[PDB]
């Protein structure tokens, strides 16, 4: 499952549930097309890799958490892990995620 | 001074009001860096060019404008003129920004 985080608090609450785990964080909009194209490879692989965490961040309703992670296009991948920033990646190139996923999980 | 858009009616009637005169269109979020950077060179811009106009559309108040023009990343500027598209340009590179008006203009 991919998890939308409903604000600043609760984005602390999931890093930290995600323990030592990769995390990976799709900011998105509503009226993105590249972010509704990817949202679904997002999804699947999120059902198959339980030992990452992935969540999503709609800018819209949560203008301060994007920000704060000084987002510029979308979709934007970021990978944490630990509450710590590791890797980010801007746009919806699905092999360049799976890279990503590996190199840090 | 570079007017806010406020919904696709305006969008129309700022059209209408540019005349034969391109148009800029920075579409931004509040949120985003690199949109907060450049809006004084634009404002810059707009008070110094007469045969140019500039507008900006916030993203996150007029999400159906931001869909219709496939806005992804932030600022993506739209050049018009007469009601035709004739360029686009992602992101906040005044150079290029500054190219696409002389030549269109």
């Amino acid at each position: 499952m991919v998890y939308q985080v409903k604000d600043q608090e609760d984005f602390t609450k999931q890093l930290n549930e995600a323990g030592n785990k990769l995390v990976v964080i799709d900011f998105y909009a509503t009226w993105c097309g590249p972010c509704k194209m990817i949202a679904p490879k997002l999804e699947e692989l999120s059902q198959s890799m339980s030992d990452v965490v992935f969540l999503k961040v709609d800018v819209d309703e949560c203008e301060d958490i994007a920000q704060d992670n000084q987002i510029a296009c979308m979709p934007t991948f970021l990978f944490m892990k630990n509450g710590q920033k590791l890797d980010s990646l801007s746009g919806a190139n699905y092999d360049k995620l799976l890279e990503l996923v590996e190199k840090n999980k």
